Parts: structure tokens; sequence; C-alpha cells
């Protein structure tokens, strides 16, 4: 019983990882390279890891080799690898098609290689592929577990958010349509994860670089912003603790009540300011290090933006969220840490 997760080295993958190897799991992770399957398992230093080679999810048959060689011993896989940064415009070849295509490469992988020994899979998908992203700051708009994103191939791409979180979405509506269309052919079930954006610690303090992932990069770049920088005061997304959703990936494939689940994380919406806040209030002493606190934000004054049921999510995983001034507090001081600051 192995667990195979897709795109290994990312920023949320390498908790995910982390969770698996606390609980004795056997690991297989998917990495670009032998350059960086090399990197991380000497930061993890654990035999029961090991790495194989998928350069490119979207090339074909990219999962094959896997399940030819460890089909018999895999029994769960988490399919984490999706492009999350890529040329502005080439949102087809760098963006969309990897989505779309690293997706029914796994599914296809198990059909023809494993259809009767993977046993789940998880798959991360995301808030974008529920919500719709013109209205994160409608409050009519109620999102819950079963609402999706009703981008068309045709205004994917208007931006290159919006083509971002089209390739999430398509991605899934794949992932959930290969499931309804051979359920007696493989056995695995399917839960999706859907984090809104990810911020907490990188998962090694080595890995706090000049530039993060993209969802910390938010905070890093706001944390190193000159002091006059002008911050957004107004509503910008929900929020989600990495930690939390590494928790939620591996609970996916072990509790039955997550079968064919969505699950919508979510614990909070913030604005930019809301963020900087932070900064001010937990490192004083760094003051004008950073842009000035600002109590004025969306957040502040009962502006929280689209309604976010999670109810059901929230109930099926029964663990309380890491609140939002932990999230921030523990990103921001790994970084000052790092940097000798506190
Ligand atoms: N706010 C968030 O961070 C957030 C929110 C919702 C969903 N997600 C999803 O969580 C997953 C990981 O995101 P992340 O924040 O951890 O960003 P990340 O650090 O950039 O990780 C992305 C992972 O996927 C690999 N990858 C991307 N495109 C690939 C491709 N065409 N072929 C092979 N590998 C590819 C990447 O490897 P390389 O670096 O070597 O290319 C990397 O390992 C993604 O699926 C993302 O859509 C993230």
């Amino acid at each position: 019983m192995s667990v195979l997760i897709s795109g290994a080295s990312g920023y949320i993958a390498k908790h995910i990882v982390r969770v698996l190897l606390e609980q004795n799991y056997k690991v297989i992770g998917t990495v670009r390279s032998q350059d960086k399957a090399d990197k991380l398992l000497k930061q993890y230093n654990n035999p029961n890891l090991s790495y194989e080679i998928v350069p490119e999810i979207a090339n074909l048959d990219a999962f094959d080799d896997i399940f030819k060689k460890h089909g018999k011993e895999i029994k769960y896989v988490i399919h984490a690898a999706s492009p999350v940064n890529f040329g502005a415009k080439d949102l087809e070849k760098d963006l969309v098609i990897p989505a779309i295509n690293g997706t029914k490469n796994m599914f296809e992988a198990i059909k023809k290689y494993a259809p009767d020994t993977v046993e789940r899979v998880v798959m991360t998908a995301s808030y974008a592929s529920i919500m719709t992203p013109h209205r994160q700051n409608d409050p009519t708009l109620t999102l819950d577990e079963e609402t999706w994103n009703p981008v068309t191939e045709e205004n994917a791409y208007e931006n290159v958010f919006t083509a971002y979180c089209a390739s999430k979405t398509f991605a899934e509506k794949e992932a959930w349509k290969f499931v309804k269309e051979n359920s007696d052919a493989v056995k695995f079930k399917l839960t999706t994860i859907h984090p809104s954006f990810v911020f907490g610690p990188q998962n090694f303090d080595e890995d706090v670089t000049k530039k993060l992932n993209v969802s910390c990069e938010i905070i890093n770049g706001l944390l190193h912003a000159p002091f006059d920088t002008k911050v957004e005061k107004t509503h910008f997304s929900q929020f989600i603790d990495v930690r939390d959703v590494a928790k939620t990936h591996v609970l996916g494939f072990q509790k039955d009540e997550l079968i064919n689940q969505r699950l919508l994380l979510c614990n909070g919406a913030f604005s930019q300011q809301d963020i900087v806040n932070v900064f001010n209030e937990d490192f004083p002493e760094l003051k004008g290090q950073f842009p000035p606190e600002d109590k004025d934000t969306d957040l502040n004054k009962g502006v929280t933006g689209c309604k976010i049921d999670n109810e059901k999510t929230k109930k099926l995983l029964a663990f309380e969220f890491t609140p939002f001034h932990k999230t921030i507090h523990d990103t921001v001081y790994q970084i000052l840490h790092k940097e000798g600051r506190v």
C-alpha cells in the first residue's frame, strides 16, 4: 500500500509528503528532474520516500511508466501536479493543456495498469473550480461544495487569473467525467480538494527563497515592499493554511465519508492590508521596514465578498481550521527568522 503523489516538489505537496511520512506511509513522489529528486531525498532523509521522474504531465501517457513499475504496490494516489507558474502569453500550452492532460494521463494510467489496485484518488482541485472570479466581491453569490465556476473555454483567457481558474475547472470536470464513465472498469473512488489561497510556512526553512511560490509570494512581496507602497484594502479572496490542506489530502483517502466529495477549503476573507496588519501587530519592533498598519479594510467593515458555505466540508473533516492571524504569523516569522531579523 504505497502512496503516489503527483508533483511532489511544490509548496503544498512537500507538506503532504511530510504528513504521509509522519504516518509511516511509503511514498512515491513525481518530480520533473533527477536534480529535484536528489535535493528532496536529502531534505526528508527518510527511507520510506522515493521519487520517479515525470518531466511533463502534459506529454503522452506521462504516468504509464510509474504504474508499469509500481502498479502492484500503489494503493492511494494524490494527484497534486498542475501548473501554477506559466508564461502569461502561453495560456493554452503552459497552463490549460497540462492541467487537463496531466489529469487524463493519471486516470488513464490507473485504468490501464492498476484498475483493481488503486483504491482512492485525491485530486488537488481549487477553490477556483467552485468560485466565479469576477464575483469574489459579490455578497449575493453563495458558494458550496456543489457550485462550479461557470467559465467556458471561450471566455477562459480574459486574463492570467481567469485562465488559471479555468485550468483547474476544466481539469476537475474531466476527472469527474472519467469517474462517472468508468465506474465499473476502475475501482478507485475520487475525492477533490479545493483550497483557496494557501498561506503558511514552507515545509523546509531552506526553501524560503527570494521569491516564493505564487500564493505565498503574495505575503513575501508585501513583507519586503517599501514602506510607502500602496497596499490594497479591498476584499481579495479566501485563504486556507497549507497545514490544513496537507492534513485534508491525507484524510481524503483514509475516510470513507470523503468518497465522491468536493471539499471546500476556506477559512476567511482578507485583503492585502489585512495581511500587512499582521506584520505590524506581531512584529512591532520592525515597524517602518514594511508598509504601515491600517484598520480600514473591507473585512473590518463586515465586507467579506461572496458567501462561503462549506459547512458540509467542515463537518466531514471534523478538525478545526487554522485561523488567519496564525497562518500569516507563521509565514512571516519563518521568513524573518530565516533572514536573521527575529
Ligand atoms: N493557493 C495555492 O497555492 C493553491 C490553491 C488551490 C490549488 N492549488 C493547487 O495545489 C497544487 C500545488 O500548488 P502549489 O501552491 O504547491 O504550487 P507549486 O509549488 O508551484 O507546485 C506545483 C507542482 O506541480 C508541478 N507541476 C506544475 N506543472 C507541471 C507540469 N506541466 N509537469 C510536471 N509538473 C508540473 C510542479 O513542478 P515544477 O516546479 O518542477 O514545475 C510542482 O511540483 C496545484 O495543483 C495547485 O493548482 C494551489
